[PDB]
């Protein structure tokens, strides 16, 4: 109940939420169908519409009208956004040269330079160089600011995980907010776009902003507008809340735009259609712009223009449904579009069971346009799975496409000629940032970037101390002027042990071979050099990892490569080596097929051993530092110790050889050198964080050698490629990968093939940020260059995607 009886008299857009039955007049009313009787007499005023015009000049003030050309309206903070410009002589803001902003210039009484979001949904990032001929406004903010060629969304790239990711820091599988749409086990409740479930708070994790600077005294203009609220209207609340008094007046705001989403779904996200909608946001940059400038505020605020994901062509004729894979598609229950969530339609229903669904639905038809996934196997750089309301079968839908049940759902809810979702790589989901003001840098172009970074900037405009977010805090500090954040890097937790040769060939019983007892002051003397470390500048280029727990390592040297060796894993947590352009590839000999060497270094009871393996009828194993780029014949023999292998199943040694014998050479001649990491994941439960050893489900039979569930590898070079990996003196080059260690290749439809058709598209599907990997591992890297902190900073969350030019 709301007893509408009450009155928004002086109480137009108030930011405080007055409770049931109290009859509201914020900008959110609306939407509870709650606003008092006279909300839109009062505080949606239309007459005479949004401009002055030369004759309303001077008028004599008239309460009813939208805004006000009157004498008393500068005072008042009510005027038409245009009023200066009418009847002041004063030029558009559009049409003044841009001037550098040194310093913020703000009126007196304005404590620190205010923040304004200006929100667009379905603003795809090619809209800024396409449509920058109808879009002046627009076109300054980024041409004078701090400007990226595109900003990355989160998966899905949907309006409302986006908007509460850009607000919070937060994955959407943090936050909660994972879809459009979610049913909810534990609460046994569904969240709708259309109903009332959606405002309960219990949804919405995490802490966003306007929570973060009202906890810390800074306060907010409402972020949310109610749809019927026209864009003008918005515009001139944020004015007229601008010039509240000191005490009284927020210092952070939004404007939210509904286009060009609105319209991209009807037309795609380049119909002729779409022209004047881009010309309408453009012309509210250019009201806010302008009204900003009347309150001597348009060289103080710091404005944030940044949208939510783009928008691709999908029409009705490109859907792929369930019914033509599935044959009990009437017990499940599908969240459909541009993904897939497939649930069991009854929890009473004994005959669902997920393994028949996935088999049926993988590589079944050539041209197939979604792949499933049980949500634990999805690239770990989607970050989409640690959250009860992520169903755990997921469909990957291909890009201008759609996946529904049944084709009735299709007709019978075609006109549609845009959508969004897919994954937050794809080229035509990436969306905008520009930030201009005082804090931001001048006529600057920044890389892209994610939206995750975006709300501790936002807490730096505002002077906040963000809440713990999945951002790395620095690593967008090349985006301003003033308020960087500068960290320290993390303190090392566990110093490693360097043994020497520690333990006689007899010791170990691992019920391994190796005919390597084939047999020099000159020689070994250099050896024992390469065993104490006298290789590893070259081969460790970028400082040894920290561990950031607490556990038992040692550090192993080689000639070749350099190793952190864990005694409680028993294997390495990293494996670095460097390749020159000049690199050899070699074979491995015939009489080191089945090569594994104890480790004089390391106990035999740390070590693994061969028997678990030959035992394991599931399990091979393979080796970190690849054999196939020794150095030399008698190098390569460190490459068959104990201690540089891992377990792999043999569909998994198909990839892992050939990224091995042939990728990383391929590299090395295309990059000038490459230096590698490579080691292996324990992510049992799936929320992106290392396992401790309580949480691994699986051991190679017999033993205690832990399974991982990915192998990474980061692959370091000089950007500029003229100077080789290891004489780099300037900004590095980094691409790298989370792959899933799994004992078929089912993902990959292609693998009967040679792995030249195949293996390169699954590793670009699991590309990663270097900080993914740092998660996943409690290893931190680059920790010696000779770069500054936050650009290694910025190094650590780049993602190589592999997508064309945008
Ligand atoms: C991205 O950034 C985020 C933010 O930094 C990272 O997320 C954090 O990760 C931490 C570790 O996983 C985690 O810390 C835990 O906090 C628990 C207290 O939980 C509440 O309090 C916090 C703080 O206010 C709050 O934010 C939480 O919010 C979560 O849950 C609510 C309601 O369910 C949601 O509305 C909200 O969206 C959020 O859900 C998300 O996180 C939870 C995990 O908490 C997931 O379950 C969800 O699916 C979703 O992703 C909570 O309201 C605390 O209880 C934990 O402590 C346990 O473990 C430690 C080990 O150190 C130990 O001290 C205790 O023994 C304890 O164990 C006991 O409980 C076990 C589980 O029942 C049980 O098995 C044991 O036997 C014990 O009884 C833990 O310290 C922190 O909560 C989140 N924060 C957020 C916002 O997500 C994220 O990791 C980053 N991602 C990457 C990849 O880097
Ligand atoms: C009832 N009416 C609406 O909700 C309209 N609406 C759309 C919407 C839909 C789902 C989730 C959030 C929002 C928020 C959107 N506001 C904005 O984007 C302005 C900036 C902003 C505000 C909030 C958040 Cl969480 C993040 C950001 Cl960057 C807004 O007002
Ligand atoms: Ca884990
Ligand atoms: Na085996
Ligand atoms: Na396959
Ligand atoms: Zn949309």
């Amino acid at each position: 109940w709301t007893a509408t009886s009450g009155s928004c008299k002086g109480r137009c857009f108030e930011l405080q939420e007055v409770g049931p039955p109290d009859c509201r007049c914020d900008n959110l009313c609306k939407s509870y169908s709650s606003c008092c009787h006279d909300f839109d007499e009062l505080c949606l005023k239309t007459a005479r519409g949004w401009e002055c015009t030369k004759d309303r000049c001077g008028e004599v003030r008239n309460e009813e009208n939208a805004c006000h050309c009157s004498e008393d309206c500068l005072s008042r903070g009510d005027c038409c956004t245009n009023y200066q410009v009418v009847c002041k002589g004063e030029s558009h803001w559009v049409d003044d040269d841009c001037e550098e902003i040194k310093v913020p210039e703000c009126p007196a009484g304005f404590v620190r330079p205010p923040l304004i979001i200006f929100s667009v949904d379905g603003f795809r990032a090619s809209y800024m160089k396409k449509g920058s001929k109808v879009m002046p406004n627009i076109e300054k903010l980024r041409s004078c600011g701090t400007h990226a060629p595109y900003m990355r969304p989160v998966y899905p790239t949907k309006t409302f995980p986006n908007l509460y990711t850009l607000a919070t820091g937060l994955y959407p599988e943090s936050h909660g907010i994972v879809g459009n749409s979610m049913y909810d086990p534990v609460f046994d409740a569904s969240f709708h776009l259309r109903g009332r479930e959606k405002f309960n708070h219990r949804w919405w994790g995490g802490q966003p902003l306007w929570i973060t600077a009202t906890k810390q005294g800074v306060r907010a203009g409402t972020f949310f507008w109610s749809v019927s609220i026209p864009h003008e209207r918005r515009i001139l609340t944020i004015l007229q809340w601008l010039s509240l008094p000191d005490n009284e007046r927020p210092s952070v705001y939004a404007f939210y735009s509904e286009q060009p989403d609105f319209s991209g779904h009807k037309y795609g996200p380049f119909g002729p259609e779409m022209t004047n909608p881009l010309r309408e946001i453009d012309k509210t940059v250019g009201q806010l712009m302008d009204g900003l400038k009347q309150l001597r505020l348009h060289r103080c605020v710091n404005v944030i223009f940044v949208g939510d994901h783009g928008m691709e062509d999908v029409t009705c004729d490109r859907t792929e449904f369930l019914s033509n894979y599935l044959t009990n598609v009437d017990d499940i229950t599908l969240v459909p579009g541009t993904l897939g969530r497939i649930r069991a339609k009854s929890i009473n229903n004994s005959k669902y069971d997920p393994k028949t669904i996935i088999a049926a639905l993988t590589c079944k038809k050539p041209d197939q346009h979604f792949k499933p996934y049980m949500k634990q196997h999805l690239p770990k750089r989607l970050h989409y799975a640690n959250n009860r309301r992520i169903e755990d079968i997921h469909l990957l839908v291909d890009r201008r496409w759609h996946v529904a049940r049944k084709p009735l759902d299709v007709y019978k809810k075609c006109f549609f000629q845009g959508d969004h979702g897919f994954d937050n790589k794809v080229n035509s989901m990436q969306t905008v940032f520009v930030g201009y003001g005082p804090t931001f840098k001048y006529r600057t172009k920044v890389p892209p970037f994610e939206n995750i970074e975006l709300y501790n900037v936002m807490c730096d405009l505002l002077g906040l101390k963000p809440a713990p977010n999945n951002g790395t805090h620095g690593s967008l500090n090349h985006l301003l002027r003033t308020n960087t954040f500068r960290p320290t890097m993390p303190d090392e937790v566990s110093r490693p042990n360097y043994p020497g040769i520690m333990y006689l060939q007899s010791e170990f019983d691992l019920g391994c071979t190796c005919d390597d007892k084939v047999e020099n002051k000159l020689e070994e003397l250099n050896k024992r050099l390469h065993t104490k470390g006298s290789t590893k500048e070259r081969h460790l280029l970028y400082g040894r990892p920290a561990v950031l727990y607490r556990t038992s390592y040692d550090i192993l040297y080689h000639t070749d490569f350099e190793s952190g060796y864990s005694e409680i894993f028993l294997m390495p947590l990293w494996t670095s080596y460097t390749i020159s352009k000049q690199a050899e590839v070699s074979s491995i000999p015939e009489h080191l097929t089945n090569c594994v060497r104890p480790d004089v270094r390391v106990s035999p009871g740390f070590s693994q051993n061969c028997l678990a393996y030959k035992n394991d009828k599931q399990m091979s194993y393979g080796f970190l530092f690849p054999p196939y780029l020794s150095s030399s014949p008698e190098a390569k023999y460190d490459a068959f110790l104990v201690t540089n292998m891992v377990p792999m199943y043999p569909a998994f040694k198909r990839v892992w050889a050939y990224f091995q014998r042939v990728l990383v050479k391929k590299y090395a001649s295309e990059r000038n050198g490459v230096n590698v990491i490579s080691g292996p994941i324990f992510d049992y439960n799936y929320d992106g964080l290392r396992d401790t050893e309580d949480e691994i489900k699986q051991y190679v039979e017999g033993s205690s050698i832990p399974v991982p569930t990915h192998y990474y590898s980061i692959i370091t070079s000089c950007l500029d490629f003229t100077q080789p990996a290891d004489k780099c003196d300037g900004p590095l080059s980094v691409s790298s990968f989370i792959l899933p260690h799994r004992p078929d290749n089912d993902e990959s439809c292609n693998s009967s093939e040679d792995e030249s058709k195949w293996v390169e598209e699954l590793m670009k599907m699991h590309t990663a940020r270097v900080r993914d990997i740092e998660h996943l591992t409690g290893l931190d890297f680059y920790r010696k260059t000779s770069r500054s902190y936050s650009e290694i900073l910025t190094l650590k969350t780049y993602l190589h995607t592999y997508e064309s030019e945008i």
